[PDB]
């Protein structure tokens, strides 16, 4: 399709505002936003994580006003919601030293968001190809030792919530022409969360040709991961803790051939 | 309201200058700027922090010269006051190693400020929905497991000083059109404070259309949190320590219809 | 080479898109992307690392559409480390950070490097310890002397073979490489956290200060990479380097030369 | 009223000097160091020895006599002098581990400098209002518990060298209109010094109206603090270590009414 | 000197390209690039470091094409630390970070410094401890007093000899050096990770605020450096400074002066 001119007039712009909840595993009715405590396999070959222990990608498909014109996503404001919850250092955590406050949430984090006019395209890569991923997840199939670095058979769409585990999928850099994505992995058991909030920062979604994601079938795709670190229980057991992400996207009508 | 032209001339600008004190809990008559020492609950479900153990958001409502014209906030200079107090490593503390100086204030910090033409709008998010917040604080009511990630029932206004606990409220990104807010949470038990001071830095408060916060009823709302970290006593017990925040805001008269 | 005008027209541009797999040592059939566990010699004179223990530079020579004097000129690069989220696997027979805790994540010394050129990357040999014996099957600084620990100009090579040039004994030669653009960061320390950014919105321009990108001799583009992310610690305490693949997308245009 | 700048080869001058640190100087061999740091048992009993307290440095520099013209400070180059001294890890130190080199200078730092046309204006803030500041220092008088966050009674001028302790005074952000100040407090017991040197970096001292500090009575005021960290002796006792600061200021003649 | 116009034409420009080796002490014939292991004095007054334990400033005086009034003006610099990947040798008589682990990498206090000038770098002496006795064969602050621990204006010198001026007791004199451009960073702490970037795409402009670079008196260019990367800990726990070489490429042009 050739991309032609932008429509103007009051009717030619719309905005989407929503939040995506994290999908950390939710091991019971009290533990939304947390994973199951992490257990370590006894051998490398026997790695077999339970579903409730695996954070997954979040995705939302947002219907847009029914419209060839297509909605074009132009700008994004985004923010992690509830950053201050990490100041709760009194809820049966593990004291940092005798008589001290509880160790706060810290350690490995992944903060990721994307906006596209279609599902985020994923490529599978595994730390350990002999990992058995659990029933109820969607994972790289027929994994081989090459899957530990790059196996081009592992292609997928982020088209279901609570399904695609964070650890075995990444955005496919060979695709995603119609999505804009951004992510940071910060590894290490002691890394401090650094979480900024403001309502004054905007990301522009236009490519080098001045064209944003074009929304196929009048749907906008939002995806996110916000694993903030791990919470350490009094006992020493550790659980991933996630937070929700706010999205505000401005869109305009674009004519295409 | 339609936003029209800025008024000019001698009478057309004013400035507000003030400071907001921190509200860290103030557990006795000698401990202004500190919280009660932190105790950890025996079970996750039994989390029940004392009011004096909970830092709260600070807020001041500043009356402006009586004026349709509205005062429009254009610029901000702001600074944390008393940064050098953290060099007192010679009292009541715990030696870092044998014969050493006292461990300084360090660990989790939250530094936050906002300027608006009405009260800061808040969204409640809790680390643990079964936490019992104490009498005398304003907290998310009817919390459910969903409140651990996002429950849209928890809406409030920062309309009372020394009342809204930092750990269960954040600025609501879905509102606050008439406020500009900025915050950073830095977690981890050993993170060092890094506090910059200068009288040469200005933040511009105008939005993408050149319009700043417009002060309803001729009132300016300033809000802050500056939890710098925790002080460690000889025994190992820890108390939050906060500092005051300076604000200087320049405003101009704006006609609206 | 007198560089003259760029060609225009639909036929005058092309793109290369590919990935380079990491070459960390691959000690057995199950450990692609990992090195052999690291052992330490008791003296400098007895340093004799096995090949499987040594990360090597990755390189690919990519044939371009045949020309002919026109040369393909590399103008822009998008690049990304592939599989960053694998580092969230803290459940696979690692070493618990404390009693009942999750496994220690991959961390420690990293080297992230990539280059795009119109010919093989030119290397200079430098060694931590001149008495290290590099193993059969690797290409290494020959006739090393104690001066090789700081600079010995005899140690010149081309990155012309995959999984052969060990990362620790070669660097890009700053005295050469006029027809390549290279970028690298070494972050040392046993506890340093990986910080890995991904996005499809970032482009690096490959043009020099005169507006000229690498010119592809014999219609070949050379891509090189190292992405040692840190070390994985096993339950036993033994440590292995872990690497990831790197994606490259390069835009090229036809340039006339004299 | 600020009017035009004078031109001509005679319309400019410069000041070049250095300010020595004032760390306490506990004996004839320990210039640049404080006395070893001890820890009082309680806030109430806190009574630091004069030789244990770093103080602000200040110099009042007479300028060429003018009279209405004033000297206007336009640019600053500044540098910490002697950064490589911190590579002496072989002198009376505490080995980091068996057979190791000495632990280097590290921990809490405060780096601060200012250039003004009159004395730096100070605001008193104290970590602990019951601290008894020693004879020979100038400190907040009639401190109350409110002095721990903000007590507007504690106003002073930095008008004497070796006298104003760093820990109980900061620049007063409510004043200092005729000064430019810059500082960073980096806390934590183990934080590493990061000290940059170059002769290629210039700070412009002009405000948003294009006006620099105007030198009242033809005096320029320079102030500094450069507490680099603490030096740990073999026994583990710790002392503040400071370094001198270079200033080069360019000034021009400005007419005023 | 009044500075007048730049000369143009093919003959009006020249380049200097070289490397400066680190001078860390070189305690024996196998340890070029390292210092002697660091020992600690038991008092301030007894501090008496041996020469081979003291890193020194590196300097090269580079003769330029003879001109005579014209002077060579240094305009741009490209510079790089050479051999950054040697720090990935964590298998050579180091100290395991934990049982069965790899060796602790080079880390801790670093100083990275370079300068380009039209005359010798001007130095100011400052000492950690004025009672330190600096060794025979070094050039050090003479007649040191307690004031030498903060600032003693007697301690003025020129960086005019290689392997001679210890890093720890000398810095560039900010009160002079008008005809030099210098840049340095000291990163302290015993555990700080080295962070070393390499690229052939970065240039530093040496022109001052008037558009004038360093002017080469007597047609000599002065290059100086220090690259103490950190300390290497051997198996016994003893620690030695480790340094690396620095590459310089400087472009110069002819400038008329009066
Ligand atoms: C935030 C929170 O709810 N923390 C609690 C955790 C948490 O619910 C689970 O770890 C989620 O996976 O549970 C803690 O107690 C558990 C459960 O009862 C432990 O005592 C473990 O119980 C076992 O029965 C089990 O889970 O199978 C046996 C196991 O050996 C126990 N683990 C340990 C380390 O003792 C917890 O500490 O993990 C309580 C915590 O407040
Ligand atoms: C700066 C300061 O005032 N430090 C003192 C603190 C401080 O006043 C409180 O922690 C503020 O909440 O108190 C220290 O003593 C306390 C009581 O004064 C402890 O002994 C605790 O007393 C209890 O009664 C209590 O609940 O507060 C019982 C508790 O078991 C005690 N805790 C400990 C760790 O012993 C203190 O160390 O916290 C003295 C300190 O100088
Ligand atoms: C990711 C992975 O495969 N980890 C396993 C490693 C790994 O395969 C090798 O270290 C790669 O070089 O092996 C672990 O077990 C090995 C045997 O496979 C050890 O028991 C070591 O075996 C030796 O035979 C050997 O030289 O490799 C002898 C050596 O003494 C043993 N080392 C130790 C520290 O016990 C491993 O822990 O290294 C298992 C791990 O899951
Ligand atoms: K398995
Ligand atoms: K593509
Ligand atoms: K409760
Ligand atoms: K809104
Ligand atoms: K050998
Ligand atoms: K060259
Ligand atoms: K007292
Ligand atoms: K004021
Ligand atoms: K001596
Ligand atoms: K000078």
């Amino acid at each position: 399709v050739e991309v032609l001119e932008v429509k103007t007039g009051v009717d030619s712009i719309t905005e989407v505002e929503c939040f995506l909840t994290p999908e950390m595993g939710d091991p019971d009715e009290h533990l939304r936003g947390f994973s199951k405590s992490i257990s370590i396999s006894d051998t490398f070959e026997s790695d077999s994580p339970n579903k409730d222990m695996l954070p997954c990608y979040s995705v939302a498909r947002i219907p847009l006003p029914n419209l060839i014109l297509m909605w074009e996503a132009v700008t994004l404001k985004t923010e992690v919601i509830g950053v201050t919850t990490l100041m709760n250092v009194h809820s049966n955590g593990q004291a940092t030293h005798d008589n001290g406050a509880a160790k706060p949430v810290q350690g490995t984090s992944f903060h990721f968001f994307s906006v596209g006019g279609e599902a985020l395209e994923l490529q599978g890569v595994v730390f350990n190809y002999r990992t058995t991923y659990p029933d109820g997840t969607i994972f790289p199939k027929n994994a081989t030792v090459q899957s530990q670095v790059m196996n081009t058979e592992h292609k997928a769409y982020l088209d279901k919530n609570k399904a695609y585990p964070v650890e075995c999928w990444v955005p496919d850099p060979t695709r995603n022409e119609n999505t804009r994505y951004f992510g940071t992995l910060t590894g290490g058991e002691n890394v401090p969360p650094v979480l900024h909030i403001t309502n004054t920062a905007t990301t522009v979604l236009l490519d080098e040709f001045g064209v944003g994601p074009l929304c196929k079938g009048d749907n906008l795709y939002l995806s996110a991961v916000d694993v903030c670190g791990m919470f350490t229980n009094r006992s020493g057991s550790q659980q991933w803790r996630g937070l929700s992400r706010y999205f505000k996207v401005q869109l305009r009508k674009r004519r295409v051939k």
